[PDB]
């Protein structure tokens, strides 16, 4: 399943919509405001 904000994404995870794996955060970041 897809992970939510803040969630902990991976190298062979995905994050819900509206959001992307940050890999410098180590989560999920909101997809639009993330830098």
């Amino acid at each position: 399943e897809c992970r939510y904000w803040l969630g902990g994404c991976s190298a062979g995870q995905t994050c819900c919509k509206h959001l992307v794996c940050s890999r410098r955060h180590g989560w999920c970041v909101w997809d639009g405001t993330f830098s």
